């Protein structure tokens, strides 16, 4: 009876808003950095704001980090809090600097990868 599809559904929103975050500091020139706090003026680097643990199905990493846009960046959500289905699984949020796209990828049982996400 595990919710392993609300599950997949709620990783994915907690890093899907941080596109909008990582895309508005590189817009500037400025850096993202993991985590929460304030914007540090003297390395111009943006925390993305949000905490690691903010949801308790996992955690929300970011690499590089900091990270200025000059390489690939991946936002994930690695599902340590969840079922059993989904624990240990990992859901990708690639943005490629060559063109500046994101893609979602995820190694989660196929049955259970959100909508936009492929393995």
């Amino acid at each position: 009876t595990e919710f392993a599809r609300s599950e997949g559904a709620s990783a994915l929103a907690s890093v899907n808003p941080l596109k909008t975050t990582v895309e508005e500091a590189l817009s500037r020139g400025w850096s993202v950095k993991s985590g929460t706090g304030t914007e540090d003026a003297t390395k111009k680097e943006v925390p993305l704001g949000v905490a690691a643990d903010a949801n308790k199905l996992g955690t929300i990493a970011l690499k590089p980090d900091p990270a200025d846009g000059t390489a690939d960046i991946t936002l994930t959500f690695t599902m340590g809090g969840a079922g059993p289905k989904n624990k240990g699984k990992i859901i990708t949020l690639t943005r490629t600097a060559a063109d500046g796209l994101w893609k979602c990828t995820s190694d989660q049982d196929e049955q259970f990868i959100p909508k936009g996400c492929s393995r």
